[PDB]
């Protein structure tokens, strides 16, 4: 059973840039083209070293939105950035095109999705999986076996009992970021909130117990307060992806076909990436 790295590519192409393009400079295609193969050498090593040899890029592409958006439509609701996302999107065009990666790329689906999808099912394969990510949601799945997440800024595991706790904290204080709100407010909370307005806070003791046992979901929460709760499974619970969704992943997994691998010299050559060509044992 192959070792199998799913990464948060997206995001890690993204934030590389955050911190390598310096602000009030323009970035350019050749900018972007050059940081994001960097990336993945340098990440495809680190998983091949470990025996994780089949490389996912999992890509987030909200071009027409969210999944997530048909359920809360709040949900998710200087630096060059549109240089930055003009060029990068070409670019994973390349990767397509070239590289030998499955790049799991969908509108309207996360990273998180495919990850969260594709971790399920080869874990229960029974491959040993690789996340390589910073994002502490991913937790959620170590539940299952063989798999690790590795965190590429700081270069370390993301190690965690404590993961139902974090999740639960979740899914009943929300997630901000996300516009995901506390199940003591109204669910679009952050899309309508008044600056008159703070969310009343969750008493840890019942995070826990709910952690511990969901049906105490059913007593420790008021009735509002479990309707909320059942929104945010959705939102933030990766078992409740729905099976629309799974199946389209795993679909588009398997239907992947990737290209001659004697393609990416060539890409190198022609994209004038010749410094490279040298290190395609690399890719
Ligand atoms: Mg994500
Ligand atoms: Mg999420």
């Amino acid at each position: 059973k192959e070792g199998i790295c799913l990464i948060d590519f997206s995001q890690i192409a993204l934030s590389t840039a955050l911190v390598n393009f310096p602000d009030k400079e323009k970035i350019n295609l050749s900018m972007v083209r050059h940081l994001i193969l960097n990336s993945i050498k340098f990440n495809v090593k680190k998983a091949k070293t470990l025996g994780y040899t089949k490389i996912v890029l999992c890509i987030d592409n909200a071009k027409s939105g969210y999944w997530r958006r048909d359920f809360a439509y709040y949900y998710k609701k200087t630096w060059d950035w549109e240089g930055y996302f003009e060029s990068s999107h070409k670019v994973i065009d390349e990767l397509k095109a070239y590289m030998p990666y499955i790049v799991m790329d969908i509108d309207k689906y996360e990273a998180d999705d495919h990850i969260a999808v594709l971790v399920k099912k080869f874990s229960l394969e029974g491959h040993k999986i690789l996340i390589i990510s910073s994002d502490g949601d991913f937790t959620q799945l170590h539940k299952y076996p063989n798999v690790k997440q590795w965190s590429p800024m700081h270069k370390k595991w993301v190690k965690i009992g404590s993961a139902e706790i974090d999740c639960m904290t979740k899914i009943l204080k929300g997630d901000k970021k996300d516009n995901v709100a506390s199940v003591k407010v109204r669910s679009d909370f952050w899309f309508t909130r008044v600056e008159g307005e703070r969310t009343p806070s969750m008493k840890t003791s019942i995070v826990e117990a709910i952690a511990n046992d969901r049906e105490q979901a059913k007593v420790l929460l008021t009735e509002s307060e479990y309707n909320r709760y059942k929104e945010n499974l959705v939102l933030i619970d990766f078992d409740y992806i729905p099976d629309n969704i799974a199946s389209n992943i795993v679909n588009y997994y398997n239907s992947y076909k990737l290209p001659p691998r004697g393609k990416i010299y060539s890409y190198f050559v022609k994209a004038g990436l010749s410094k490279l060509t040298n290190s395609i044992n690399e890719f």
